[PDB]
């Protein structure tokens, strides 16, 4: 059974969600769009992207259509600009848990910095359609363009795919949200006792809750398996935030919120 000290955890959980996350994408405007030997490999390696086509919807019917060439620099403002909309939800919605406002406000930077990527992943995941390869953000869509196999080669897109085959409840998106942004290894962080010990009871609470709402097979070895996918999302986490510092330092494209998450100082 879930105790009401559990019960409690969720509920908050899930009112900071409600308040943080505009699932329609409603508020997301004004927003920039693509215009009308070693190193040299890795720089070709960073600069690559997957092909993705973008759908804006209008309100009266019309649709525009961007298909890529078939370089991202045309992508990195709108790209960056979407990952500041969902940077201010991620932000917004650690400081409307009490868990988190009871931490030093270096201990809440710190454990921002390290996990707004991975609160940003799995928010996306939530609106991410596996079986039509879109990401469906309101009148805005990111469409995989063509096979499948070869596209879940790169592991952020493999991590998508995998979290979504799971069917995981808006409780259980949520308390993985808990356990990646506290967590007690990030740098930076004094209160890594404290941190420790929340973590570890969002992490009961999510096992307590797979055992009491989920006993089918199916769901057998799922908080094991979610727990998996959490430590792949801080190896792609630190894997793609030192692609973009690199992308950064050859054409520069962070906001101003990006470059705080970062470590950017504008020397
Ligand atoms: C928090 C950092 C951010 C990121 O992760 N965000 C934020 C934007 C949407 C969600 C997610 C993402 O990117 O989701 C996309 C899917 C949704 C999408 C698709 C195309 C878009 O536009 C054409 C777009 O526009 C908003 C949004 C995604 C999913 C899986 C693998 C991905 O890349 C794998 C790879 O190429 O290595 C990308 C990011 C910014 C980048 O530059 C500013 C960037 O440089 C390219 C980048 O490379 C990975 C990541």
């Amino acid at each position: 059974g879930l105790t009401e000290e559990q019960r409690m955890m969720i509920r908050e959980l899930m009112d900071a969600q409600m308040k943080t996350f505009d699932t329609t994408f409603s508020h997301f405007k004004n927003f920039r769009l693509p215009g009308v030997a070693a190193k040299w490999s890795q720089v070709r390696k960073d600069l690559c992207s997957l092909k993705v086509s973008l759908q804006l919807r209008g309100e009266d019917g019309s649709v525009w259509n961007y298909k890529p060439p078939a370089e991202i620099f045309s992508l990195l403002p709108h790209m960056a600009d979407m990952s500041t909309y969902m940077f201010k939800g991620i932000i917004s919605f650690a400081k409307v848990i009490s868990y988190f406002r009871d931490l030093p406000i270096e201990d809440q930077i710190s454990l921002l910095k390290g996990a707004a990527f991975e609160l940003c992943q799995l928010r996306f995941n939530t609106v991410f359609n596996a079986e039509t390869g879109t990401w469906e953000c309101g009148r805005l869509s990111y469409c995989l363009e063509d096979g499948f196999q070869q596209l879940l080669l790169e592991p952020m897109l493999k991590f998508h795919y995998m979290l979504k085959k799971l069917q995981l409840h808006e409780e259980e998106y949520v308390l993985m949200q808990a356990i990646s942004l506290f967590s007690p290894d990030r740098p930076g962080v004094l209160q890594h006792r404290v941190v420790d010990q929340l973590q570890e009871q969002f992490a009961i609470t999510l096992k307590s809750y797979i055992e009491c709402n989920r006993p089918q097979p199916a769901h057998r070895f799922l908080f094991l398996k979610i727990m998996a996918m959490l430590t792949e999302l801080r190896s792609i986490n630190a894997q793609h935030t030192q692609r973009l510092l690199r992308i950064q330092d050859i054409h520069p494209f962070a906001t101003p919120l990006m470059q705080e998450l970062f470590g950017i100082t504008g020397s």
